């Protein structure tokens, strides 16, 4: 699809067997998901910005869903505000800026 | 153009006749430059970021070329961890995701 920035950018996806709302965010390096659980090793980062920095755990090689387009990538998992699918993961579904 | 997104989407931008270099992000609602000196009067405006809402300043109908495309609008000056080209401005030049 053509995706119109006149609202927030926003998509369902499926991961651990769930779905999520996600925001496609060509600002975030990796995508970062609100607090759930996540099959294998992690380590902990720390992520920030505007308003400050917060404490995640990075997961590798993590199947996700988005809009029917299936990638494999990190996954940020921590208590962040919104979940993000970052360039890491947009990459990987053909997804690109146009003007 | 087309911009893919293995890298950080970084462009070139000009404001109040002063190249810099910002970042394409479809996260961000708004347009938020690092400190600088714009015209006119300005209003608070709080964003809410990863760790956090902060209040910056809200200057209005600003002129802003961004890849050499003109624009006028709104642009908040605060402490951003990069110079970011915002959701409103880039609707305004007409871009897109695409996949
Ligand atoms: N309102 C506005 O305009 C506004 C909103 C919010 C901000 S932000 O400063 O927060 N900011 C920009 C940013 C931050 C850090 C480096 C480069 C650019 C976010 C917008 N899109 C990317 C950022 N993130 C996703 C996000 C957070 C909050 C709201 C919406 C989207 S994130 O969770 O900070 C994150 C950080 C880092 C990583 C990583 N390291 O991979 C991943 C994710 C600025 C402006
Ligand atoms: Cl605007």
């Amino acid at each position: 699809p053509q995706i119109t920035l006149w609202q927030r950018p926003l998509v369902t996806i499926k991961i651990g067997g769930q779905l999520k709302e996600a925001l496609l965010d060509t600002g975030a390096d990796d995508t970062v998901l609100e607090e759930m659980s996540l099959p294998g090793r992690w380590k902990p980062k720390m992520i920030g910005g505007v308003g400050g920095f917060i404490k995640v755990r990075q997961y590798d090689q993590i199947l996700i869903e988005i809009c029917g387009h299936k990638a494999i990538g990190t996954v940020l998992v921590g208590p962040t505000p919104v979940n993000i699918i970052g360039r890491n993961l947009l990459t990987q579904i053909g997804c690109t800026l146009n003007f």
